[PDB]
């Protein structure tokens, strides 16, 4: 079970970071736009956590369509879909620091460090859950 | 042309999705292959490599060495995605293009590709085996695009 969901979790790690790497290189003035403005409400809403998470679906699904793959982006809207339903319930600035390299990455047009950089945010991510379940 | 241009921008999208999959998949498989594993990736190649002058048997063995890499990941929801991509049609046979893979000795290329994958993965490494897995499906779908822009 928490295996079920770690398995659909390792996935889309993988996906993840594949979208930031053709968003890197593809990105258009219009794609930097829906990252910007998720971005700074993101930075907005960090006293209130609930208002964000529309912002963190909305900052990710920008950088999904920045990839101009419509194949692509069906199946992380799926995945992501699935772990939105899976998972029902200094966090505000740690993850903003995470959210920040990508966007950084992304714009400057370098695919290798966008690609670790939405790894990494994945990664710190798991493993707050994994501890938070625990306790 | 055998394919617009419409149809090659969404197989290319295809084979976009699909290399990076792959990427993913030979390096959880780099990384947790077990005996089983081994045996069914070896298997699929020896018939591979048995069936270089006939390209007909080859695509039966190319799905299961793809599919005991999948596997091999030993996640049970990136093998079932997988196994479902693999079974994609492919390119209709020609008289034309049968002749010209065979003085191409394409099957040959497509072997090194296919065994660079092994090697890394029975190697136990994990980039190497990304790299190769990713470069097995670009060179592909560079080879498909020539194919549907040239009958
Ligand atoms: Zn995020
Ligand atoms: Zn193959």
């Amino acid at each position: 079970d928490r295996e079920q969901l770690a398995s659909v979790y390792e996935l889309r790690m993988e996906l993840e970071g594949g979208a930031a790497a053709l968003a890197a290189r593809r990105r258009n003035a219009t794609d930097l736009a829906a990252m910007a403005e998720a971005l700074a409400a993101l930075e907005a809403n960090l006293d209130h956590p609930e208002q964000g998470v529309e912002h963190d679906i909305a900052f990710h699904v920008a950088i999904a369509a920045a990839t101009h793959n419509r194949y692509y982006q069906d199946l992380l809207q799926y995945l992501n879909l699935q772990l939105r339903l899976a998972v029902s319930t200094g966090l505000t600035a740690v993850v903003h620091q995470e959210h920040v390299a990508v966007y950084d990455a992304i714009l400057a047009g370098d695919p290798d460090r966008a690609r670790l950089a939405a790894t990494r945010h994945l990664q710190q991510a798991a493993s707050r859950l994994r501890l938070d379940l625990l306790s």
